[PDB]
């Protein structure tokens, strides 16, 4: 499984940019981390997940 | 505590728009489901939610 926000997830196969659109998510509001690594949610990899992947999609706030 | 997509969060006090931004989910692209009541993100009463409350978040698809 993949683990998205602390969740098993069949996401296996999937891009990031799928999940995120399957998930309502505003590209420009957040980051997203993708095991040792941080994107804008505009900018993520193209790279298909993996099994064992960790995805925290994290919105970006004013502090 | 609040059930949030069918998890428990503390999210007593906020309202579901301050939730929905927490999420950081576009308004517009979303449904909401307020204990079996539906809103269009927009649309989402602002009363602060309470415990008990159950909340279901869901992307709107194009099927076709």
């Amino acid at each position: 499984m993949v683990w998205l926000n602390g969740e098993p997830r069949p996401l296996e196969g999937k891009t990031l940019k799928e999940v995120l659109e399957e998930m309502g998510v505003e590209l420009k509001g957040v980051a997203v981390l993708l095991n040792e690594e941080a994107f804008l949610g505009l900018e993520v990899p193209d790279r298909p997940l993996r099994d064992g992947d960790v995805v925290e999609v994290v919105a970006l706030m004013q502090g």
